[PDB]
């Protein structure tokens, strides 16, 4: 089983002994330090209920994390007694107390994301505890981001081209399964990614969000029928159309993706789809499409040639917009090289050549799910208040080489300003109360989550526009 | 956990893919042709935590179909093959695995492990399981990345003092908040544990003793150290109070105490090199303190850190001709490190004449988190299969990469006579021109055939 007393770095353990003599109170807080504008908060949740909320303390694991810790450090550094007493007095719950903006919130960056604070000044200690379990939530919230800042260019390019957003949900699918670093990775990250799209081949997104969240309908993300290069190769080199034709026969009734990069894109495209099979093509529904998948080369060269290509071997119209579109029964996804950078030489390099951003969906999976840092959004925790003595402390950080790393002072509150954006207020200036409510909510104290959000309402705080 | 929910998508309608009468697909794991040889290890972890054993349950096929109902919106999933398994193997899996041994140091371009069913019903099974056994590109790539790091270390260590005392310990895992799941921070420390032993992620040393085990005291170890929060707490003013309050309490162990929090260098040459200087050149060189900055120009600051401390403390000059400083005082660069900035750093130093015993790294999201599968370019392939009871050569070539071409048929590795590696392609390994293979069995239908211990694979990976 999980211990959330070996759930911190290390050298937290040795932090009780560290703190101002007579401190009853440590304030910490969380924000996306001051391109990423504005951050998807999103994963909280997730966390708190999993390995926060409830009797997560233990005589068992108390002496579990005696042992493990005595040998680590070789030697008995461990707050044995502080855990003592939450198991004694809490039976086990945390006293501690979080607030956060709702699940979903879009807000713009150098803004408090969530707060955490101790409810017991015996527990002076816990607040910066978990820190390391709580920070894991800069993944999550940097998913989300980058998968809606991709939407963004995605939405505005299909505008553009066809006068609409129809099926904008469907435009950049989730293909990050194998390239995470870890099962659990895969289900946060695709949840994240779900928070803005509805396609995603990492099946473990769904139950993570039905048990943390729920929704509505009874599944939250969908996929379809596709081949891959086993499926395809294992036929044989001079068999590729078998594979095609076996393939578009077997999923006759239903959309389906078939990687055809096997051997020559190019050649595929223009007389296997476009002569041999071009019969079993024209006769599908536009509810069952051939998705044709490029995998390989330069991404926009690839998607232009292909589009050539099938453009001359199939009937083209004009969109209202005057930009060119396949017919109904074929599309194209470019599942390779796909990231927010490229996404956007793509579509404007369809857009240039007057292609529809209809033709083409996409598919990404470690630059969607894998290469991203905490450093991205910069995702900061610190402390910045304290009560030693009774009497109230604002802190801080300020590293003389590096502004950037300064940080907020004392009691902190979000609010909307008459313009309708949003400032945080430090020192507490929040009881002026001159700027309205503070925006965020206690969704954690005491061991039970006191708020929380379906994932139709984080979807729905996390619309564009 | 379901392992019929834990493969993309997509795998799941390849069953009706394959050509007909197909009994087998054989399939290979390789780091595609910095970084010119990869440390295998993490395969051992996943095979035990995943995949032996009964892993199907009459619930478990249940879960997946009504899942994959709504998610396909139509029933494509296999209920029928994954009965069978359940039926036929009570649960377990009909697939054999080869491998070579967890903490091999291959060149690029070989094969690493191979996959293939025992069971020719079973043909669609070899692949369903490659999302969850590609995943291992992540600790291969940890342990990788940071042996190439221990490599840089140690040249530059052995060149400014003239042995490697210590190296093992050069290298700190601060990764644990950096990355994206528990899970992963257990996996990525482990992996980091390989090369070397101190970590302040203590999930890495869980998973070593209950996956691989360990016949030793310490797998890995830290030392007390402040952060931001204690030092800051304490109020601007009283900074000088936060460190000698910290010292003290921490007086007879080595001691980590974040500096920057106002003034790097005002820390170092005022309060550490003056006002607190008498309880620094009291410590025992068992427990010395251990100054660490955080901020600004990695190599610029660690620099300017160490003419200041020079100044203010008896600095000597070993036998290489490198200056260090006095046995209680000691130096910790735990931002902004990565494999570049490492070799930037020591060789800083070298150019300055300061003996790399001097200081110590820490990296936390460079050495956990920011890394991808095609680093290493880590790819899962099918090479072989048979089809009608005849064997067929299995292979993909893009025309518009060369670099994405695989391996042809059954794959087996072997050393050179010049001492190198080799994969012999198209059954070849059969005319034995060469040695024996070197893969071996680890798992075959439910079992883990074949295991290491954490000690092995520590041995396995030695620099050299
Ligand atoms: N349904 C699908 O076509 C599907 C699902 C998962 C991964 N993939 C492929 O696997 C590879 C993963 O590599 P990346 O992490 O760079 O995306 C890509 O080539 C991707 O297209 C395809
Ligand atoms: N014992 C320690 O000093 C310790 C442990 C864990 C993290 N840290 C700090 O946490 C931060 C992690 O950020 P990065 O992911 O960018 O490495 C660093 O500033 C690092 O120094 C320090």
């Amino acid at each position: 089983e999980f211990n959330i007393l070996l759930a911190t770095d290390s050298y937290k353990v040795t932090h009780y002994k560290q703190y101002p003599p007579n401190t009853s109170k440590v304030y910490s807080y969380f924000e996306c330090r001051e391109k990423y504008e504005e951050t998807v908060f999103y994963g909280l949740q997730y966390i708190l209920n999993k390995y926060l909320k409830g009797k997560v303390v233990t005589k068992e694991k108390i002496q579990e994390a005696k042992e493990v810790y005595r040998e680590h450090f070789q030697d008995d550094v461990f707050n044995e007694r502080g855990w003592n007493y939450i198991l004694e007095k809490y039976d086990g719950h945390l006293p501690i107390e979080v607030k956060a903006v709702p699940e979903g919130s879009v807000i713009p960056r150098g803004n408090v994301l969530f707060t955490v604070e101790n409810t017991d000044p015996e527990c002076y200690w816990l607040t910066n505890w978990i820190e390391t379990i709580l920070v894991q939530s800069w993944y999550p919230i940097t998913v989300a981001t980058n998968s809606r800042e991709q939407k963004k260019i995605l939405a505005k390019y299909l505008l553009e081209t066809s006068g609409n957003l129809d099926g904008l949900e469907y435009k950049l699918h989730d293909f990050g399964y194998r390239g995470v670093s870890s099962q659990e990775t895969a289900g946060i990250g695709a949840s994240a990614h779900l928070v803005n799209f509805k396609g995603t081949d990492t099946v473990a997104g769904i139950a993570l969000i039905k048990k943390y969240y729920g929704t509505k309908d009874p599944v939250p993300g969908y996929s379809v029928p596709a081949a891959e290069h086993s499926t395809i190769t294992a036929w044989g080199k001079d068999h590729e159309k078998d594979a095609f034709e076996h393939i578009v026969t077997q999923f006759s009734s239903v959309p389906v993706s078939v990687v055809s990069d096997s051997y020559d894109i190019y050649n595929a495209c223009e007389k296997i789809w476009g002569e041999d099979l071009r019969h079993l093509i024209v006769s599908r529904s536009t509810e069952a499409p051939l998705i044709i998948r490029p995998d390989s080369g330069n991404p926009l060269d690839t998607v232009l040639k292909v589009l050539d290509i099938l453009g001359k071997k199939f009937p083209v119209t004009e969109n209202s917009k005057g930009y060119k579109l396949l017919p109904p029964y074929l599309r194209v996804i470019q599942g390779d090289g796909v990231d927010i950078n490229t996404l956007q030489e793509i579509v404007e390099g369809m857009k240039q050549k007057k292609w529809s951003i209809e033709n083409v969906s996409f598919g990404s999976g470690g630059a969607l799910l894998q290469k991203l840092t905490r450093d991205l959004l910069n995702c900061s925790f610190k402390c910045s208040y304290v009560v030693t003595n009774g009497l109230g402390v604002n802190v801080f950080k300020d590293p003389v080489a590096d502004p950037n790393k300064r940080s907020k002072k004392g009691r902190l509150s979000l609010h909307r300003t008459p313009a309708g954006n949003f400032v945080t207020l430090e020192e507490g200036k929040g009881d002026l109360e001159e700027y309205g409510h503070d925006l965020l909510h206690t969704v954690f104290k005491n061991g039970k989550v006191t708020k929380s959000y379906s994932f139709d309402e984080v979807r729905k705080n996390a619309q564009l526009n």
